[PDB]
């Protein structure tokens, strides 16, 4: 059964390179999508920088810091939060990135989170 978090290595791409530049059509597709990716072992983080977004499709999906002591065997506590029109459905900490499918770019690194499954 499902344990509340899950320790994973997130590929970090370079904007430019992905392929699939989001999860799907509305918020409640582009969570339901990132957690089976997420669960799959194929999905990759672009890290936000000037004219990163711009470049990717909306509704966003945002990792977000959870907490502040919790770093677990080297893995930041994590959550996910979607973005659509300036609105955001979750309220967390800072953005880590933003989540995108993976189709086999080439990453830069690799980010270690404990991300909170629901
Ligand atoms: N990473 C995940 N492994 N297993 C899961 C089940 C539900 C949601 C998620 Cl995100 C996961």
């Amino acid at each position: 059964m499902e344990k509340t978090h899950v320790q994973l290595s997130l590929p970090v791409l370079q904007v430019r390179d992905v392929l699939v530049r989001g999860f799907g059509d509305s918020v409640e597709e582009v969570l339901s999508e990132a957690r089976q990716h997420l669960k799959d072992g194929t999905c990759g983080l672009v890290e936000v920088e000037k004219g990163v977004l711009p470049q990717l499709e909306q509704p966003y999906v945002f990792i977000k810091r959870s907490d502040a002591r919790t770093a677990p065997h080297g893995h930041v506590m994590v959550e996910l939060v979607a973005e659509l029109e300036g609105i955001q459905y979750g309220r967390s900490g800072e953005t880590l990135g933003v989540l995108v499918p993976h189709v086999g770019e080439i990453p830069v690194a690799y980010r270690k989170v404990l991300l909170r499954k629901n």
